[PDB]
């Protein structure tokens, strides 16, 4: 109940294609944007470097996707049919997951049978650590580099007296965290209060929540690591409870520049900065990606369910066109997917060249590869990657801290680029807005 393709050297491939089911029921509704967009552009990716005859002479890439269902147990349970060769398909790394925890759980797992792994979305700070997850490698910068961004942005604006807001798992808290041991042990940042939101809140936790951090009311700067739906419930009880203009807003990649939790919210969501990693669209991709239909694209099984999801179809005519007849726009992290499965081909590329040296496809002593081996090759790895950007890892296996850092203002609604983060903070304060 997976894709399945056929290669010389197969890749595995970890989406979350559904969101966790309430309750009881494992998986739940389906990810269009989350989901479907970045399976679909690692199979963008993997047809790529199959149609490139530099890259991989002669030699396919083989595709084995499977859904996460936004869980870490489910992932858990799915990643065992990498394993399932010894004692068939032979997996020599594994792209995925999204979720922090959810790639935490499968780190755990793929790092005692030595199986490389390269995430695309996954920035939690305890990923870095090379004794708890030696075999973990991301092409998106750890939020290390992302709270000391926020430290450089609050100290920049005179900011020294500041709350932090968590949610339940290990993006939120450890992302709070990095930001609390930046605050605590250099400079004088100090923090008020660290509320956390529930994985599964009461309907009256999101307006506690709000008059708990009224308690410190010169804490205005509040430092969020909050899911997409927990933004969305904040400041709806902060515009619940009169408090338009008070609570000064830090979002972090999870914010980004997404319009979800702003919407019918604009007056209590103004002026609030966030900070996203550095990102391009790839128009090579959107020429793919509308040009499937249901008779070419039968091999992504979750593609049947994904025409009933973006039109609202029932299996209805079955002809329909994306960017033609359903609002359109490419995710985010597929930069960052197809970044990934490109450095997974450039250092198998890499471990062919010194293995099989002068030979046209796979040699024998390339008939078993090594994780242990070819996790020093992705480390190594540099090369220019889909938006023309270079792609390179640290000894720890972390993408350098490249940020862009937005600005919620209403004139006409946008966030405006008021400056960036790379290495060291260049923010544009004469841009910014205020209510
Ligand atoms: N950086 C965190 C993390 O470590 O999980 C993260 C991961 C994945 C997603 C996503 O699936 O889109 C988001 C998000 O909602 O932006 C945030
Ligand atoms: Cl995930």
């Amino acid at each position: 109940h997976s894709i399945r393709v056929d290669g010389d050297i197969i890749l595995g491939g970890l989406f979350p294609v559904h969101a966790k089911g309430e309750r009881g029921v494992p998986c739940g509704e389906l990810k269009k944007e989350k989901g479907i967009h970045r399976l679909e552009a690692m199979l963008y990716a993997i047809d790529q470097i199959n149609k490139d005859p530099d890259l991989l002479s002669n030699i396919t890439l083989g595709v084995r996707i499977l859904d996460t269902c936004s869980r870490d147990t489910y992932a858990l349970e799915q990643s065992l049919t990498f394993v399932q060769a010894l004692i068939p398909d032979k997996i020599s790394g594994v792209i995925g997951a999204a979720a922090s925890s959810v790639s935490i759980m499968v780190a755990n797992i793929l790092r005692l049978f030595k199986i490389p792994q390269i995430s695309y979305a996954s920035t939690a700070p305890e990923l870095s650590d090379n004794t708890r997850y030696d075999f973990f490698s991301r092409v998106v910068p750890p939020d290390s580099y992302q709270a000391q961004a926020m430290v450089d942005i609050v100290t920049a604006l005179g900011w020294n007296y500041v709350s932090t807001l968590a949610s339940e798992g290990n993006y939120g808290e450890s992302g709070v965290e990095a930001f609390t041991q930046i605050s605590r042990e250099i400079g004088g940042v100090s923090i008020a209060q660290s509320q956390k939101i529930p994985r599964e809140p009461r309907p009256g936790e999101f307006e506690k929540i709000i008059k708990r951090l009224l308690e410190t009311p010169n804490a205005r700067a509040v430092i969020m690591f909050a899911n997409e739906d927990d933004i969305r419930r904040i400041l709806e009880a902060a515009k619940k409870l009169n408090q338009s203009g008070h609570f000064l807003w830090i979002g972090s990649d999870s914010w980004g520049s997404k319009i979800a939790p702003v919407y019918q919210q604009e007056e209590i969501a103004e002026g609030a900065v966030t900070i996203l990693p550095k990102r391009a669209s790839i128009d090579g991709f959107d020429r793919y990606f509308r040009s499937r239909t249901l008779a070419n694209n039968r091999r992504n099984v979750w593609f049947a369910e994904f025409w009933e999801e973006n039109f609202g179809c029932k299996l209805c005519t079955g002809l329909e066109r994306i960017a033609r007849d359903s609002s359109y726009e490419q995710e985010g992290k597929v930069q960052f997917v197809i970044d990934a499965v490109y450095s997974m081909a450039y250092a198998l590329h890499n471990m062919h060249k010194d293995l099989c040296p002068g030979y046209i496809g796979l040699c024998p002593r390339m008939s078993t590869i090594d994780g242990k081996e070819l996790l020093g090759y992705i480390r190594a790895v540099n090369f220019n990657g889909s938006a023309g950007t270079p792609v390179t890892f640290n000894e720890n296996g972390d993408a350098p801290g490249r940020y862009d850092i937005f600005q919620y203002q209403i004139t006409s609604t946008e966030y405006k680029v008021i400056g960036h983060w790379t290495n060291q903070l260049h923010l544009k304060v004469e841009d910014m807005q205020w209510a």
